[PDB]
């Protein structure tokens, strides 16, 4: 079986594709810019993956891949009545460009099945856009459309920590994502299968992806503080189950 | 950093302490009894705990342990209309016997709080049980009592298997604990702060404890199908989830 | 695939089934007997293992298990002209006790290949027996016997730390063991085919064994600073190496 | 922890950087210009390497990585008489092109001492030069220069399949590298500490260096079955171990 692992405690230039306004500053990465000042700015749109293309599927022997990855973010807006717009992990083809900013996250460009597009991604919205989000801030899994298949709601703590894990299972073919506060105590899970075989293609980049409001006064960061990921992809057989319990103390502390 | 780690895939007798009626049969941990033909007992108990004691905290350094567990288990009633009374995860000291059955769960004497126990268990209940208990079926963490000091919510489905994920963050004192039932692709979570080196002693024995209901007709299997374990202890002054769930569950 | 895992920077008397001399001491595992001086003594027999059994080879399935251990070792000797006996590896019977002592190093009885006793052992010999041994001292493979199955030359280094690595595989059945001693920039290596199902019982207990002289000056220290083991059970019909050292090496 | 580990039992060119006479196909890893019928072509210089750089030291704390690898590596020649030259792991900066070929294993320019190089490679010579060399085979680490300081006797297999494993531990500088016969059980190691902060800069490219001689007569094979790698940076000021029983079950068991 091959398997492929890294922990970020701290972040680094070198081993990361960089897009757009993404930038690596003292160990943090930093999706969305800021000033010299401390202030968020709008209209900003980065792009943070793995130098390493990951295989999450194989055609000859039509064995899906189990993955899992971990991370704490945390978004930062002065006024949190005016925030925008949100931040996602996201799998994407390997030279895969920035598509249209704001509410589509970098990722996007509709809300219609966009097949061509190739992504699936968990996102951490904190604007209402009506047009297809949910009343309130939410956790959503997005497949080809920046209107997620399935919601949870996400009692976001303004400029607090967010502790993250998102697991695949290929067996079980299910999609798993929690949310923790640790400052708060609060928690989040969302669950909805997904078939990656036909969604996704076989080899993948694997990061970030974050904007911010389309209006000067919708801003906050979008700041990644830490982040590990672990897959496993089997030889022959369909796949064998990935283990959790070593995954998040090796990684995340 | 001291590490314990391993992946039970399939069960053991020999690297586990067997108490009452929990025994291992065709690799997998029944810890209620069940017949022969595969109907469950009723008024039983069973706890199964981990061979070597795992330190969670160190009273000199006063460094505390990150740790995490996952697990499949399966519950599967007879009907549904009377389904008593559900399974635990829990860390006891080294010496722990069981205690009263039933809606105790194997882990418990009273309602009211017993520093005596020294015990800190994550509960998943099927029934709905006196002076303790939420209107639903529910997840639970349980500190020195079966009055849970916080519940969430737990649609459960008989005879799904359930992947439950349970850690705790050292540094902000978080016991988190998940459930995801995969065949209806529903997910139940929980988050409470625990101070372990005001409850626990340490050093603990981790594992499970099942109890039927104390009615003739309240039966249950309770049963484990897989169980992944890990634990870090620092030396002088986070776990990594990313690779546990995988190498172990995943 | 079932998993154990542990590695130490720091022992516990808790964790560890300790045997006859074996002490723990300011986080230090002292295998044979050291006096509240800095003294060691002569006559001294000490044994320490894991406490939760480790499966080797499973009946049913068929499968052998491809296991690794790393752990280093100090030999502190007052003179090094009269140095006895050394200290060893071994997997032995779950509640198996000590034998012979002095150049048996409490792990066997004779130079003969005796099943009964069931213990495969990687010894560090620093004596001269010279009706089992050879010229100098050495790191040797024990297969039921005191007399090696295979030995290679070891340059000992009297009071210097001593890194070892030992790997077991299923495919190749190639038992490995390496020595490193960092402060002389040496190295050392040992391979020879073992197969565990010829010799072992399902279950075993992994650790060490020491012993010092059956004279009054034959004396040493056999401490032991560090111990990591990963084991890994094939289900159905190869190990990682490079992931372990790290984790208790790298 | 600053951690990054991969183990492939079976080899991918997506993730797989190539460097001058590399190649990528069929079932393995062969390094050299192979023909179809199987003929070892003198002249060339491969290298393969995986895609994200590695880190050996931090300038912010000045703290030492320890790594490990282990890899299945076959020379396999015709006559025995004209065995050249071998393969060494490299661990070649990020912004380097490769260097002279034969004797030299396409990383350095000149027999005497430059740090401008910087690379630090595991060589397993097979050729006899002996103006950098011992009298015969040789397995040792290369510094700053094509010439070593302390090496191993080593008896060339003729086509053997053989598990290696390579380690470094940060704390006593020492980096140790066996190499074990599964048939034949002619288990050879080499141990020798040298200081990588004075050598090596912060981030390089790891994988392998193979090159072949300037005559046709002295010709061999160099292929790869299954690799793997780890590696930790500690955080403020360790000088720690790391734990090398759990990572060699991972990829060779
Ligand atoms: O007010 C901020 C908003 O501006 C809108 O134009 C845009 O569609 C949203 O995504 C959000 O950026
Ligand atoms: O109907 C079965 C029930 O019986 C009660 O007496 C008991 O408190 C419950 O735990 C449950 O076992
Ligand atoms: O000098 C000490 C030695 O004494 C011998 O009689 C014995 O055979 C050796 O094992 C060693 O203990
Ligand atoms: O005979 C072949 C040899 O040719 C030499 O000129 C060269 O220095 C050696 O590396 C080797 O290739
Ligand atoms: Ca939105
Ligand atoms: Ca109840
Ligand atoms: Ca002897
Ligand atoms: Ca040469
Ligand atoms: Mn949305
Ligand atoms: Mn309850
Ligand atoms: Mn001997
Ligand atoms: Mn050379």
């Amino acid at each position: 079986a091959n398997l492929i692992s890294f922990t970020f405690k701290k972040f680094n230039e070198t081993n990361l594709i960089l897009q757009r306004d993404a930038t690596v500053s003292s160990g943090k990465l930093r999706i969305t810019k800021a000033a010299e000042n401390g202030v968020p700015t709008a209209g900003s749109l980065g792009r943070a993956f793995y130098s390493t293309p990951i295989q999450i599927w194989d055609n000859t022997t039509g064995t899906v891949a189990s993955w899992a990855t971990s991370f704490t973010f945390n978004l930062q807006a002065p006024n949190a009545a005016s925030p925008a717009d949100g931040l996602a992990f996201a799998l994407v083809p390997v030279g895969s460009q920035p598509k249209d900013k704001g509410g589509f996250l970098g990722l996007f460009d509709s809300k219609n099945y966009a097949s061509s597009n190739q992504t699936v991604a968990v996102e951490f919205d904190t604007f209402y856009n009506g047009g297809w989000d949910p009343t309130e801030r939410h956790i959503g899994i997005d497949v080809n459309s920046i209107k997620s298949i399935k919601t949870t709601s996400w009692d976001f703590a303004n400029g607090e920590n967010a502790e993250v894990l998102i697991t695949y299972d290929s067996s079980t073919n299910l999609l798993v994502a929690s949310l923790v506060h640790p400052s708060q105590k609060t928690s989040f899970i969302v669950s909805e299968r997904v078939d990656l075989t036909s969604v996704l293609p076989e080899w993948v980049s694997v990061g970030f992806s974050a904007t911010t409001g389309l209006s000067k006064g919708y801003v906050e960061t979008n700041e990644v503080l830490s982040w590990s990921f672990a897959s496993k992809l089997s030889i022959n057989k369909e796949d064998e189950e990935n283990k959790l319990a070593i995954f998040n103390l090796e990684g995340k502390a």
